[PDB]
C-alpha cells in the first residue's frame, strides 16, 4: 500500500478488505417478513430527498433508495469503475472491473470480473468514502475519495442528487505506465416507476463543455419522452480534464449483451471510439461510458475527478400523490438537467471537501474521544440521506407555490411511517443540532397535526379491535406511509392504537422546547407557532390520569413506543416524560408570559412529582411501574424523563441522589449482567440480575435507547460508564467481532446478535452524546 500515504483518510474511518467476507452477519429474529439485504453495504451517495444510492465495499452500485420510501437490493452490473493499465515496454495491458464479484447471468461475460481479494480496501466516514487498490498486477496504484456535500446549515447543496469521484493515481515503479479510468453507467430510466416497455425510448447523448481551463466531457442518459413523470429524467456521468489526461467515451453500449461492444476497445489500449449515437432503444437496456487515459512517469502522482448527478424530479407515493423534490428549487422541474447538477460539482467539488473537513474538524481534531467513537458519529448519520427521506418542492399540479417545503425521515424501512414521533424523540438529534431549519419544519407539520379530527376507523393490529384514526388534541404517531400519503394522512401505523399513547403529547412538548434551547434560546416565533399546540397536547394527557394522582395511567397495554410491552399504572418512563413536559411548558409559559398556564402545569407540576417519587422510589432505583406483574423490572429507560431535562437545563426533577444510584444500578444490571456488558443496555432486567422474560422487548438491547443512556450518563459524570455502554452499540454494528450491521443499524438485537428493524432512525441518538 503505496497509494495510502498520498491520500488524507482519517484514522477513525470504517475499514473493510475489498471482497472480504463476513462470517458472524446477524439475521432478522423474528417470524414475519423482514429486511436483511447482508452485510455487503456501504456508505450512501446522493442528498437529503434526492434519493439515495447505496456504493457497497465490494465496489457495486446495489442499494438503491431512488424511489422515495423503498429500499431494493439489486446490483446494477453495468454501473462500474474500470481500470486499464500497461507497463511502456510491454506488448498488452491488463483491463479489470474494479467490483469484487460478478453478474448472476451471461450478461457482460467479456468484461473482466472478480476483482481480487487482499487486494484494496474501502473506508468510511460519513459523508465520504475511499477505496484503495493496491493489486500486485496494477504497477500503478489508485485510490478514490467519494462523497455527497452532506453540510451542516446548509440546506442547498446538502439536497443535490450527485456524486463526486475523486481519483488519485500514484506511479511507485521505476518504468512509465499507461493508465485509464474508465466509468460506466447503465441508463437506468424505466428502472423503477414504469409499468412496462421499461427501456423503450431511453436514450444516450454526449456534452462536450468547453472553456478556458474547463473541459467536461459528460454522458445524459435520458428518455425520448418530454412527459413529467416518475420515472422519467436523466442520469449523468462525467469528467472534467485535468493537466496530462486525455478523455474518450461511448454514448452508447448494450448493457443486456456481453459487453464486448466496450470492452474490446477499453482491453486494447484503455481509449474509447468517442462515437456518439442517440438512436434510442426498444428492448435492450443500454448504457454509457466515459474513461481518461494517462501515462504515469516514476513517482508521478494525478488526480481526476469524475461524478455522477441524477435528475428524477418526481416522487410518487403509493396513495397516488406526486410531489416535486427539494434540488428542484436549485436545477429545475422539467427532469432535462442532469448535465447542470454534474457541471456544478465538477467545478466546486474542492471547495464541497473543504466544508466537509470544517465540520468534521472539531471533532476529529479532539484527542479526548477515542477513535471508534468517532467512527460512530459520523458513520450513523448515512441514515440522515438513507433514511427514505421526502424533501418536497411542490405537488405536481399545485396552482398556489408555498413558503415552507415540508420534510420527513422514516422511522424505517420494515414500519415504513414518517418522522415516527416516539422515536424521533431520540433520533431527531443530528438534525436540531446540524440542520435545525429542517428539524423545526417537522415539529410545525406536527403542531398542525394536533386538532386534526379524522374519524375514520382501523382494526388495531395487537387485539383486533376496530379505532378511531385521529382524535382530537392527541399528537399522530407518524405523518404518513410512503406506501400511502406522507404528510396528509396520518398515523399510518396500526399495530396499537396511537390515539391512547402516554408518551406522544409529552414527548412533543419536550422536543419543541429542546428545538428552542439547542438553537440558542432566541426562536420565540417558533415557541409562539406551537405554544397552542403544547397546552392543548398537556391538557388531554392529564385526563388519561384515572386515580387523581396527578399523572396520567398506563392502560396495562402497550401505550407508548415499547409497543409490545406492558405498562400499568404510573410507569417510571411514561411519568418521567411527563414531568419533563409539564416542567418545559411552564418555561415557555414564562417566555410567552402565560402566567395562566405557567401557575397551571407548575401545580401539576409539583404534585405529579411528589407522587412519581413516592410510587416509584424503592431505594436502588426507579421501579418499572406500579401496576405490573413485573412491576420491580430495572428499565434501561426509567429517567428519559431527566435525560431530556438535563438536555433542556430543567434542573432536577428527580434528586440528583436517586439519579445517580438509578443510572449506577442500570450500568450494573442492563449494560454488565447482560453478555458481560459489550452489547449495550438490554432493556428490562429482574432484580435477581436475570433478564425479564415478560415480553420480547423487555429482552432486546435498543441501540438508539443504549446511545441516549450513555449520553444521559455523560451528563451526570459517570464517564467511564457512558463510553462503556456506548461501545457495546459501536462493537456490534462496526467491529469484525460484531453481526455485520454498518451502514444498516436496527432498532434492536437480542443475546444472540440477530436483530429487529434494520436501517432505524433512533440510533442517530448518538448525537446526544455530543450536546
Ligand atoms: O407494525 C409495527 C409494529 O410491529 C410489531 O410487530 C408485529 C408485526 O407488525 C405483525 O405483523 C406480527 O403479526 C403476527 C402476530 O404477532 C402473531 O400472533 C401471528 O400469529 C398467527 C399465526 O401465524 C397463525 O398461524 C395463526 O392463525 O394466528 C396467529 C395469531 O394471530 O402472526 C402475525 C403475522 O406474522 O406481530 C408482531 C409483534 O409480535 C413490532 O413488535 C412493533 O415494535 C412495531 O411497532
Ligand atoms: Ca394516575
Amino acid at each position: 500500500d503505496k497509494i495510502s500515504h498520498k491520500i488524507d483518510i482519517p484514522d477513525s474511518a470504517w475499514t473493510i478488505g475489498i471482497g472480504e467476507k463476513f462470517k458472524n452477519a446477524g439475521h432478522p429474529n423474528v417470524k414475519y417478513p423482514m429486511i436483511d439485504d447482508s452485510y455487503v453495504q456501504g456508505a450512501p451517495l446522493g442528498g437529503f430527498g434526492a434519493g439515495t444510492i447505496g456504493r457497497t465495499y465490494n465496489g457495486g452500485f446495489s442499494r438503491w433508495h431512488l424511489e422515495i420510501g423503498k429500499n431494493k437490493y439489486t446490483t446494477v452490473y453495468a454501473n462500474q469503475f474500470s481500470v486499464f493499465q500497461k507497463v511502456e515496454g510491454n506488448k498488452d495491458g491488463v483491463a479489470q472491473v474494479l467490483y469484487a464479484g460478478e453478474p448472476e447471468n451471461g450478461y457482460l461475460s467479456s468484461w473482466k470480473w472478480d476483482y481480487p481479494k487482499e487486494s484494496g480496501m474501502y473506508y468510511a466516514l460519513y459523508p465520504n468514502s475511499w477505496y484503495t487498490y493496491t493489486n500486485k498486477d496494477l504497477p500503478v496504484q489508485l485510490a478514490v475519495k467519494q462523497f455527497s456535500p452532506i453540510i451542516p446549515y446548509n440546506y442547498k447543496e446538502t439536497s443535490y442528487p450527485v456524486a463526486v469521484f475523486k481519483w488519485t493515481a500514484y506511479n511507485p515503479t521505476n518504468k512509465n505506465v499507461d493508465v485509464s479510468i474508465m466509468f460506466t453507467w447503465q441508463n437506468m430510466i424505466g428502472f423503477f416507476g414504469k409499468q412496462v416497455n421499461v427501456n423503450s425510448g431511453n436514450f444516450n447523448k454526449i456534452i462536450k463543455d468547453k472553456s478556458k481551463d474547463s473541459e467536461i466531457v459528460a454522458a445524459v442518459m435520458g428518455n425520448i419522452s418530454n412527459d413529467n413523470e416518475e420515472w422519467n429524467g436523466e442520469y449523468s456521468i462525467g469528467v472534467k480534464k485535468v493537466p496530462g489526461v486525455d478523455i474518450s467515451y461511448k454514448a452508447k453500449f448494450v448493457t443486456t449483451g456481453d459487453g464486448s461492444d466496450l470492452w474490446h476497445e477499453f482491453s486494447k489500449n484503455g481509449i474509447l471510439d468517442n462515437k456518439d449515437d442517440e438512436t434510442p432503444t426498444k428492448q435492450d437496456g443500454i448504457g454509457s461510458a466515459i474513461a481518461v487515459n494517462f501515462k504515469l512517469q516514476p513517482g508521478q502522482t494525478i488526480e481526476v475527478p469524475f461524478a455522477l448527478s441524477w435528475d428524477l424530479p418526481i416522487m410518487k407515493f403509493g396513495g397516488g400523490d406526486k410531489w416535486y423534490k427539494m434540488y428542484t428549487k436549485y436545477f429545475g422541474k422539467n427532469g432535462k438537467n442532469s448535465f447542470a447538477i454534474l457541471k456544478e460539482a465538477l467545478n466546486n467539488y474542492q471547495k464541497w471537501e473543504k466544508m466537509i473537513d470544517d465540520w468534521q474538524k472539531p471533532i476529529l481534531s479532539n484527542k479526548s474521544k477515542p477513535d471508534w467513537y468517532k467512527t460512530a458519529l459520523f458513520n450513523e448519520l448515512y441514515y440522515l440521506a438513507d433514511g427514505g427521506t421526502a424533501w418536497e418542492n411542490g405537488k405536481v399540479g399545485e396552482k398556489d407555490k408555498r413558503t415552507n417545503n415540508m420534510f420527513g425521515l422514516l422511522g424505517c424501512f420494515d414500519y415504513n411511517y414518517y418522522e415516527t414521533l416516539d422515536v424521533r424523540f431520540y433520533g431527531s438529534f443530528p438534525l436540531v443540532m446540524l440542520w435545525p431549519d429542517i428539524e423545526k419544519q417537522v415539529m410545525r407539520q406536527f403542531a398542525d397535526t394536533i386538532n386534526v379530527q379524522d374519524s375514520s376507523e382501523f382494526k388495531v393490529g395487537s387485539n383486533g379491535a376496530m379505532a378511531v384514526k385521529k382524535v382530537q388534541g392527541m399528537i399522530p404517531h407518524d405523518l404518513g406511509s410512503s406506501y400511502a400519503l406522507p404528510w396528509i394522512k396520518i398515523n399510518a401505523y396500526d399495530w396499537q392504537n396511537p390515539n391512547i399513547w402516554k408518551d406522544l403529547n409529552s414527548k412533543y412538548v419536550l422536543l419543541v422546547y429542546r428545538d428552542y434551547v439547542l438553537t440558542g434560546k432566541t426562536d420565540k416565533e417558533f415557541l409562539k407557532y406551537t405554544w397552542k399546540s403544547v397546552k392543548t397536547a398537556l391538557d388531554k394527557l392529564k385526563e388519561m390520569d384515572k386515580d387523581n394522582d396527578g399523572i396520567p395511567d398506563n392502560e396495562g397495554i402497550p401505550d407508548q413506543t415499547y409497543d409490545t410491552w406492558s405498562m400499568k399504572g404510573t410507569s417510571a418512563y411514561c411519568g418521567s416524560l411527563w414531568l419533563a413536559a409539564l416542567k418545559a411548558a411552564q418555561e415557555i409559559g414564562k417566555v410567552l408570559k402565560d402566567n395562566e398556564a405557567y401557575i397551571k402545569y407548575n401545580e401539576w407540576y409539583k404534585i405529579a412529582q411528589q407522587n412519581f417519587e413516592k410510587e416509584l422510589w424503592n431505594g436502588e432505583y426507579y421501579n418499572f411501574d406500579t401496576e405490573s406483574d413485573h412491576k420491580d423490572s430495572i428499565m434501561a429507560d426509567q429517567l428519559a424523563g431527566q435525560w431530556y431535562a438535563d438536555i433542556l437545563r430543567l434542573g432536577d426533577i428527580l434528586p440528583k441522589d436517586h439519579v445517580q444510584k438509578a443510572l449506577k444500578k442500570i450500568y450494573e444490571f442492563n449494560v454488565m449482567k447482560f453478555e458481560n456488558g459489550k452489547m449495550g443496555a438490554v432493556n428490562g432486567m429482574r432484580p435477581d440480575g436475570i433478564v425479564d422474560e415478560s415480553d420480547i422487548q423487555a429482552q432486546e438491547v435498543w441501540t438508539g435507547v443504549t446511545y441516549a443512556l450513555a449520553s444521559f450518563m455523560k451528563y451526570r459524570g459517570m464517564t467511564e460508564e457512558a463510553y462503556n455502554t456506548a461501545y457495546g452499540v459501536y462493537k456490534m454494528t462496526y467491529d469484525k467481532s460484531g453481526k455485520g450491521y454498518w451502514f444498516r443499524t436496527p432498532e434492536a438485537w437480542t443475546k444472540d446478535g440477530n436483530y429487529r428493524a434494520s436501517m432505524y432512525m433512533r440510533p442517530l441518538s448518538i448525537w446526544s452524546m455530543e450536546v
